[PDB]
């Protein structure tokens, strides 16, 4: 059966993908991370194997598991916007340099790599819907250091493309658009997964801090239920008819567009109607402080995966906030 190597498994994507792969009885999951508290349920599973590892510290030990497995998913990256400008060099060394090693491990041993690109790769693209194959990528001048993350992830996509064009590297690049659901990542976790903006809103509700609406909270974002997201990711792993080879696939729900303002009001509404609301501080209000599109084209997901998002916003909003409130440490 197929050996799947998940680097950075102790988190949002690693938990949901491991559960999906383990449901089918033809996958061997090798989850690599420095901890396992977020995937404690799978350690006893006969087809899950935890690997102690850190892609910054380990080289030989990561190379061995790339050769040992069949498909690799490198999910380790600092994907939190405040860190792009605060620690730009650490963001660059981890997200780019360390992952380039794993990429090159995959071409060396002729393994298939399913690499998480970012939706920030489109930047300030003028298209209403972001096309993986046609949309232009627009960023600001280099004196605006916010873009160091978007430009770094883009160069990694191009280097993967070059290895596929020139060294026969089998790859699929997927770009998640605001994934949310049970088991969100930590706000400062160096694991690619849950939409950092929406978990910050829920943290505002849980902690009793106001919801900061940067310049109005009008910039809109298209969020996706992890049930819909992990389903498309699982089908990329399946690679039916090899239709995903060399492809770039957005994985988002373009019918779930909402501004940061509308997100807060939506989460707040579900917040008040929740049975556990009394355990949390009163709502602190919306504060105005000092990229606006981010709608994905999902034709590539239609073509390569026969995938269409099915869950409705209200279901996704209620379930993400519900799971959060019951698993919050009150003591």
């Amino acid at each position: 059966r197929t050996r799947v190597l998940i680097l950075g498994v102790n988190g949002f994507i690693g938990n949901h993908l491991t559960e999906r792969l383990l449901r089918e009885d033809h996958y061997e999951v090798y989850g690599l991370d420095i901890g396992s508290d977020a995937i404690s349920r799978f350690l006893n599973h006969p087809h899950f194997h935890f690997v102690e590892g850190d892609i910054s510290i380990h080289s030989e030990w990561i190379e061995y598991h790339v050769k040992k497995c069949d498909v690799v998913l490198p999910l380790v990256a600092i994907a939190t916007p405040i860190e792009y400008t605060r620690n730009p060099l650490r963001v660059f060394e981890l997200d780019f340099e360390e992952n380039l090693r794993i990429i090159r491990y995959c071409v060396k041993y002729r393994k298939r790599i399913i690499f998480p690109s970012t939706s920030e790769v489109y930047g300030m693209c003028s298209d209403k819907y972001f096309d993986e194959d046609h949309s232009n990528l627009i960023v600001g001048p280099v004196n605006k250091p916010r873009w160091i993350y978007s430009v770094s992830k883009q160069l990694l996509d191009r280097v993967i493309w070059a290895y596929g064009e020139k060294e026969g590297l089998q790859f699929t690049l997927f770009r998640p658009f605001a994934w949310m659901g049970p088991r969100l990542d930590n706000l400062n976790a160096a694991r690619i997964g849950s939409s950092r903006a929406i978990t910050q809103l829920i943290l505002n509700l849980v902690e009793g801090s106001p919801i900061k609406l940067i310049d109005g909270g009008k910039q809109k974002r298209c969020f996706t239920d992890i049930r819909d997201g992990i389903e498309a990711l699982y089908r990329i792993i399946e690679n039916a008819g090899n239709r995903c080879d060399g492809e770039i696939i957005n994985i988002g729900n373009p019918e779930n567009e909402a501004s940061i303002e509308e997100l807060g009001e939506m989460l707040l509404a579900s917040f008040e109607k929740h049975p556990l609301r009394h355990h949390f501080p009163p709502f602190a209000g919306f504060r105005v402080v000092e990229v606006e599109h981010r709608k994905p084209s999902i034709r590539n997901a239609h073509r390569c995966l026969d995938w269409e998002p099915k869950i409705d916003m209200q279901e996704t909003i209620d379930e993400t906030l519900d799971f959060f409130l019951r698993t919050v440490d009150l003591t």
